[PDB]
């Protein structure tokens, strides 16, 4: 299959756009998942470097992902400041030759939703579906807990509700088995919307909350218990042997220390595993 | 007086640490505040070029003025990992050529500490301070809304309580400010104490949350509110006439969205203004 480093594993560190492209390359990856802020303060000061780069991409078997980042469209949001960003998004989707745009759905957990303020999302992820469909690009909800994607079940649900043709997944296996869904059956069941992949693991479910947004965020946020894709409790093997003859490409979306160290070593097994 | 930049100004963009000294030294700024993970991650993969920079600091009169971090000193922290965190910023402060190390005294308000264990944190920022002193090296803890010195009276009171000789203030006065003190008047009284300033400002109260850490950690938190020191409620005209003939550095904090362009701008206000 296809594997792509994402640039948020950097987001503690100073390196350039051109140290990515480069460390990627030679490491095998065949694709960069880049992180939305990335993305925006190279279109705004470092345009003429990341041209040279992206006219390069292809000869390196090299390609942008997706873009990923964070659309507010709960109630207090500004949803006119929230379409904007969409439009820059695509400028952005444009320049950079990928069409996935990755976003979460809500900011609380999917039992916390009253149905009025789940129709109110559903609508909402509805409209911006329509948005970039006028620019052929997929918007790409990521399976997470304290979203309405945190179930399987409420993922499908969902999907059913927008009902929209834009509307895809970002299938993200550890959250997956937080939420107590087997991999293997979660991909056969949210097959037909798929489009991309989230691969890291954990060494016990007894540290799952280091992947808390606010904890990953934090520099000195607490990294215990994030362990290589074969060295955890979710069961890379079985997964691997189910998406490696779909299209999509996975991020190995390491969120530990020594990311070029950890990234390095992984594409080294993920290559030569049986 | 003496300008630094803050490389967290940079925590959401791909920026190496060459175009940072670059664009310091382009801008007449004195001095870089390194944050420690960005200081930790060159040790460990940018070694030779960092050394190479670091080599020609002193030829464009820049210098490394602070690592700035985080040190757990809580009760719930596991307190030798927290010992051998500062000695590995040692190692760093070593190598950046620095004698101060920032931390924030506690995760809460003082007015939420009981007396018990307001007592075993002045303890253990004792034991920190005791540590760094073997380096010749310097502890800051910074005023910060929600810590040990959240208001003027808990600072003082706090170093007081420490005493000790390496405890020190990095004094940054939109904090100050918020919780309600006077800012040269905060000036005047922690005087003896003061090593570094961080300087920010906010176009009003209303907006004052966005100085919260996990919205400022997080890449699309809210950036609302966040101005320049002359346009904004705080009053810089007077700050900076107080502390222009002290010794140390003041960093221009940005938090918000095009660092550089906002970066740049500030500098030539500040060298021209009367
Ligand atoms: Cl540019
Ligand atoms: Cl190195
Ligand atoms: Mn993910
Ligand atoms: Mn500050």
């Amino acid at each position: 299959m296809k594997y792509s480093l994402c640039t948020i594993s950097f987001r503690h560190q100073l390196i350039s756009f051109t140290d990515i492209v480069q460390f990627a390359y030679e490491n095998g990856f065949e694709g960069i998942e880049l992180w939305g802020t990335h993305a925006q303060n190279l279109y705004m000061q470092e345009y003429e470097t990341t041209e040279r780069e992206l006219n390069c991409l292809k000869d390196k078997t090299l390609e942008i992902t997706m873009i990923s980042d964070y659309l507010d469209i709960s109630l207090s949001a500004d949803f006119e400041k929230t379409i904007e960003k969409c439009e820059q998004l695509a400028i952005l989707a444009n320049w950079f030759k990928t069409n996935k745009i990755r976003t979460f759905a809500g900011q609380k957990g999917s039992a916390d939703f009253s149905q009025q303020e789940r129709q109110e999302y559903v609508n909402r992820i509805r409209m911006i579906c329509e948005l970039f469909a006028q620019h052929n690009m997929y918007v790409l909800l990521e399976t997470h807990p304290n979203t309405l994607t945190d179930t399987l079940p409420s993922t499908l649900e969902l999907l059913g509700e927008v009902d929209h043709p834009n509307l895809k997944i970002n299938l993200d296996f550890l959250h997956i088995w937080e939420s107590g869904a087997d991999p293997v059956d979660s991909f056969q069941q949210l097959r037909p919307w798929i489009q991309h992949y989230h691969f890291k693991n954990i060494s016990s479910a007894d540290y799952l909350h280091v992947f808390e947004p606010n904890n990953v965020y934090a520099a000195a946020g607490n990294r215990t218990g994030m362990v290589p894709l074969f060295e955890g409790i979710v069961n890379y093997d079985e997964i691997i042997q189910e998406v490696r003859d779909t299209d999509h490409f996975a991020s190995l979306e390491w969120f530990g220390h020594n990311a070029k160290d950890i990234l390095k070593a992984e594409m080294k097994v993920l290559t030569n595993r049986n």
